[PDB]
């Protein structure tokens, strides 16, 4: 991805975007009671704790573009990512825009409390005010896209999270890309039944997880994992993403009976943004959270981890090539051993920066010891083996609940956090609730005991 031009969005015009400034996080109950080193992201130029250029760091992510066109090893790549999608029978039909909306099995509603993005959020009119989850009312938003039209600009919001000293002394803050409700109604219309087909389908043939739970899906990924595994971490990898591989993608989505609406994929290649009174163009580059992001990277994913195997591997067997891909985020296996560390040498080549997995300095194996995927381990259940346990390590878990963004969420925060941690065992699970219940404000939440997690957790398969 490769920012064109940028200027005044006066000049172009388009007014200016305000965004809050100032972070929800703050200091939990449990602040002092765990232990923790990450602070609220920086949210402006003028943020006390900056060491650097605010703009220029948040921006620096698009590090260009490494490829103009899709080369013979990405044709094969796709081929083989269609030919396999070919086999789930995916409803190629459009999705009408009541379930495009309000949702349907496999796609849950539109999120009301996210962005509405460009104009709506210029115009001071929200979500809440447009769609009613009780009427299912597809007359106002009608009327919108009749008025507004598609392909609308994107807008730029920093992230409000937790980021460590380093990234937020470097200004290395996150940022969302809020599409308009417009846009994101008429792709939600346009690939909601690819988005349902994936969603109800985790796994080596949708080489993809989105949509999945945790819990139950961890005790399948293993049986859907060939003998020897391997994975690697991505660089900023939304904005390292050149345009040929969202041709690619397209490529893909004629062949699985989507060419019908490719030009949808120009609008996330090609982009317009707004960030605050500036306006700039993007060539290449996933929009960072427009709606089908997570589907789209993950697609992708499997077009490159293809691509490197071909290009590396002349004569590697693609049909025995496992893997499931969440976005950027990946496990993969095939039969034989493979070099991660000359899968990112030709990675370099295609405009991915290919590290070692979970940070490490070298390239080591990948084993079902040490190998994550969103953050958890794989460990199988000291009582029943063929269940498989997702665990979290507690420092991630301690890190979160030391602040809180609402005082009236902090029961559900911290239940979402127990239904994290328990997996650590049980002595683990005490020690953390124990912790909780040293304060008043934990000492009046309702949380589940480890036995009750652990029963829980059997009866849901
Ligand atoms: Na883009």
């Amino acid at each position: 991805g490769e920012i064109q031009w940028m200027r005044p969005s006066k000049e172009v015009g388009y007014p200016i975007i305000n965004a809050p400034s100032k972070t929800k996080l703050e200091p939990s109950a449990f602040h002092y009671v765990f232990e923790g080193v990450k602070e609220p992201a920086v949210l402006t130029k003028n943020d006390p704790r900056l060491k650097t250029d605010f703009e220029e760091a948040i921006f620096s992510k698009y590090v260009g573009n490494k490829i103009t066109e899709v080369d013979e090893y990405m044709k094969e790549a796709v081929d083989h990512y269609a030919g396999q999608l070919m086999s789930l029978d995916i409803n190629t039909e459009q999705m009408c825009l009541e379930d495009a909306m309000y949702g349907t099995d496999g796609l849950e509603a539109l999120d009301l409390s996210t962005s509405a993005g460009y104009p709506y959020v210029a115009m001071g009119k929200k979500k809440r005010d447009i769609l009613n989850k009780q009427t299912r009312d597809t007359k106002e938003m009608q009327k919108l896209l009749d008025t507004y039209g598609i392909n609308l600009p994107l807008v730029t919001y920093v992230k409000d999270e937790l980021r460590s000293k380093t990234k937020v002394e470097q200004g290395k803050s996150r940022l969302i890309e809020a599409s308009s409700l417009n846009d994101s109604v008429a792709m939600r219309m346009a690939f909601g039944n690819l988005y349902a087909a994936f969603h109800k389908n985790p796994g080596v043939i949708t080489g993809s997880a989105v949509g999945c739970d945790p819990d139950l899906f961890w005790s399948k990924i293993p049986v859907l994992m060939e003998e020897k595994l391997f994975a690697f971490d991505y660089t900023g990898y939304d904005a390292s993403l050149s345009p040929a591989w969202f041709e690619a993608l397209k490529m893909v989505l004629e062949k699985i009976g989507f060419g019908d609406r490719v030009d949808y994929i120009d609008y996330l290649n090609h982009s317009h943004h707004l960030y605050k009174n500036k306006t700039y163009c993007v060539k290449g580059g996933m929009p960072s959270g427009v709606s089908g992001t997570s589907i789209f990277n993950s697609m992708i994913n499997n077009l490159i981890i293809r691509t490197l195997l071909l290009k590396t591997y002349k004569g590697i067997d693609l049909d025995h090539l496992k893997m499931i891909a969440y976005g950027d985020d990946v496990i993969a296996s095939y039969p034989h051993e493979v070099d991660a560390s000359l899968l990112a040498q030709s990675g370099k080549d295609y405009g991915l920066t290919m590290t070692p997995a979970d940070k490490s300095a070298t390239f080591e194996t990948v084993t079902w010891e040490n190998v994550t995927f969103l953050k958890r381990f794989f460990r199988a259940d000291e009582k029943y083996p063929f269940l498989i346990h997702p665990v979290m390590p507690m420092k991630e878990i301690h890190e979160s609940i030391r602040w809180t963004k609402d005082p009236r969420n902090t029961q559900d925060h911290v239940r979402s956090l127990c239904l994290l941690a328990w997996h650590n065992g049980e002595e683990e699970y005490n020690k953390f609730l124990a912790k909780i219940r040293s304060v008043p404000i934990g000492r009046a939440l309702d949380l589940p005991e480890y036995s009750t997690l652990y029963d829980r957790w059997l009866d849901s398969f």
